[PDB]
C-alpha cells in the first residue's frame, strides 16, 4: 500500500507461515500411523516364517498384533547367535525415548508363549517400523547408478544420519562406531515412491552416555562421519560436479575440525541448495522459499506427488538463517 | 539491486502460472473421443436419458475405436423440440472443441444399437450430461447459504464464456433457457465443487454479421433477466456477490453488454475488486500479489493431499489473463 517494500515484506511472511504450515502438514502424514502401546486384550500372531531383513545385530520378522477386528504390523528384532551388547544402557533408552523420524521405536514386547509358531524362543521386543533393505543391501545395487545421480542419493542419506545423530548429541549420548549393516532404509509414509527412502538407526547396543562438554569441544562422531564418508565415496563413479568436490572437502574438515552434527547439517545442506562463498544472504534464501513454493504448485498442477527430499528441502530453508549460512558456508570454503 | 530480483520473481511466477493453467486445462480437456469412423464399435449402457433438457434427451452410449476406450452420449431430440434456426446446428458442427461449449463426434444411424430406446439418425456428443442447469436449480436452490450466489455466479462465468465464444463468431442465441443447458463433472481435476457448464442450444442460434456495437451481446438483457429471477430464488441478499448481481442484472438489460465485458465485471465480483480498490492505480501489484497468493493457495493444498477446483483453474484463467484495461472495464462497468 504506497510501500512497495512493505509489500515485498508481507509477501515474504505470507509465504514463509504457509512455509511451515506445508512442513507441519507433511511432517503428520509422514510421522502418521504409528500403533499405539501393546496391551493385555491384544492377539499376535506371525507373518514372515524368515527374517523381512537382516541387520549387523538381529534378525527381523513381521507379526500382526490384532484387537477391535483390526490390528498393526509391528518387527519383532531378534538378536543373532553370537551378537554382543558393549552398552546395556542403550536398549534401556530405545524403549525410553519418544517417536523421531530417523530413529528405531518400540510399542512393546512379545514375552514367551505370546506369538505361537515363531522362528525363535524368547521374549523378544516390537519395533514400529518396518525395515525393507540395509544401507549396505542398498549399495550393493545403488553402486551401478551414473556418477553424479549415486553421489546425490548417498548426500541425502548423510543428512539424514547427521539429524538422528544430533538428536543423541543434544540428548547426551553417543555411538562408538558406525556400521551401515545396523542402518535400515524403508519408504517414507506419504510421500513420492520414486524418491529417496528413510533413514533408520537400530544400533541401540553401541550407545552411550556422553556428556557435551565444554563449548569449545569437539563434535563426537565427526572422525567417524568424515573416515565412513570416504569410504562411501569411494564407491562412486568419477565425476567433476561441486557435489562431489564438496563432500572430499568435508571429509577432510570432519576430521581436521571436528565440527558437531548441526554444524555438518548446516554445510551439508548448504552444498546441496546453498549460495556459494561470495556472499547478503538474506534476498538468497527469500528467492529460494518462493522458488520451491512455485515448484510444488507446477508438479501437483500435473497429480505429481512432493518426495522425501522436497520436505527435508522446505525443512532447511524454513530453518536457514543468515548466521546458520555463515556458519555453513565457513567450513564449505575455510 | 532488489528491484531486478522482483521483476525476476514476477516473470518466474508468470511462466509457471500459465504452464498450471495449460496442464490442469490439458487434464480437464484430455480423453476428447476422435470422430468417427469404420474402426468404432458401440454398445447400449442405458433404456433412459442420463440428462433430460428443454428439447434433447441425453442417452449414453460406449464406443470402441480399434479398441480405443471412449464413453460418448445420443442427442436424442425430447418430443416437441424445434429448430428456428438450422444454421446453428451446421454451427455447432463446424467449430472447434471448447470447454464451454457441446461438442460432437460424429452420426450414429438408428440400428448401430438394437436395443435402444430412440429411432431415427442422432449425432453423439463428446462431453458425458448428468444433470441441467434447471435441475440443479431445483433442489440448489431450496436450501441455498447466504453465500449459495456463489456457485450460480461460477456457473453463469462459464455461460459467459460459451457465448463470447458464439460472439466471436458469427452467431447468437435468440432465446435463453436454464431448462435446456447441462452440468458435468470436470475430468482430471475433479473435486465435489462446481460443475463445467455445457452450451447446447444451437437450434435457437442464428447468423449475426453485423460490425458496430448495435446491442453488443445480443444476449445481455436475456441474462438480466434470468439473473434476477435466480437471485429470488436464492438465499437473501446479504453477502456482497448478491449485491453485485442485482446491480448487474439492470446493467445487462440497460447497456446490453457483450460477453466479453460480462466475464471482466463478473470476475471482478468473484475474485476481483470493488469500488474500494484513480482507484485502477493499485492493479499491477494487486495482480503480481493475488497470483502469487493462489500458487501459494495451491501448494499449501498439495502439501494437505487436496486437489485444485474447477473453480481454482477459472481463477487461474482469470488471474494469468487479466490485465490493468480488462480490470478498467470491470470495475468501470459495476460502478
Amino acid at each position: 500500500l504506497h510501500s512497495p517494500e512493505a509489500v515485498h515484506t508481507a509477501l515474504a511472511a505470507r509465504q514463509l507461515q504457509g512455509l511451515r504450515t506445508i512442513y507441519a502438514r507433511l511432517r503428520a502424514r509422514l510421522m502418521g500411523g504409528h500403533p499405539g502401546p501393546c496391551h493385555p486384550g491384544h492377539s499376535f500372531r506371525l507373518l514372515d516364517s524368515s527374517p523381512c531383513a537382516e541387520s549387523g545385530d538381529a534378525l527381523y520378522y513381521r507379526v500382526v498384533r490384532a484387537h477391535e477386528d483390526a490390528w498393526h504390523i509391528l518387527v519383532a528384532k531378534v538378536p543373532k547367535p553370537g551378537a554382543d551388547v558393549p552398552h546395556p544402557w542403550g536398549l534401556e533408552l530405545q524403549a525410553s525415548l519418544s517417536p523421531h523420524f530417523n530413529l528405531q521405536g518400540l510399542c512393546g514386547l512379545v514375552p514367551e508363549g505370546t506369538l505361537p509358531g515363531a522362528p525363535w524362543r524368547g521374549a523378544v521386543a516390537l519395533a514400529a517400523e518396518v525395515p525393507e533393505r540395509t544401507v549396505a543391501q542398498w549399495l550393493a545395487e545403488a553402486c551401478t547408478q551414473p556418477p553424479e545421480e549415486f553421489v546425490w542419493a548417498v548426500a541425502l542419506l548423510l543428512l539424514q544420519l547427521s539429524a538422528a545423530l544430533k538428536f543423541l548429541e543434544a540428548w547426551g549420548a553417543a555411538l562408538v562406531e558406525l556400521r551401515p549393516e545396523n542402518l535400515l532404509l524403508v519408504a517414507p509414509r506419504g510421500c513420492a515412491t520414486t524418491g529417496p527412502p528413510r533413514l533408520l538407526l537400530t544400533d541401540f547396543g553401541r550407545v552411550c552416555l556422553q556428556p557435551p562438554g565444554p563449548p569449545g569441544s569437539p563434535g563426537p562422531h565427526a572422525p567417524q562421519l568424515g573416515s565412513l564418508l570416504r569410504a562411501l565415496l569411494s564407491l562412486a563413479a568419477p565425476s567433476t560436479t561441486p557435489l562431489a568436490a564438496g563432500l572430499e572437502l568435508l571429509a577432510a574438515q570432519l576430521t581436521r575440525l571436528r565440527p558437531s552434527a548441526s554444524r555438518t547439517r548446516g554445510a551439508l545442506q548448504a552444498l546441496l541448495w546453498g549460495p556459494g562463498p561470495e556472499l547478503a544472504l538474506g534476498p538468497w534464501l527469500r528467492v529460494r522459499r518462493g522458488l520451491l513454493v512455485l515448484r510444488l504448485a507446477e508438479r501437483a498442477a500435473g497429480g505429481e506427488a512432493p518426495s522425501l527430499e522436497d520436505w527435508l528441502c522446505c525443512e532447511y530453508l524454513a530453518e536457514a538463517t543468515e548466521s546458520s549460512m555463515g556458519q555453513a558456508l565457513a567450513l564449505l570454503w575455510d
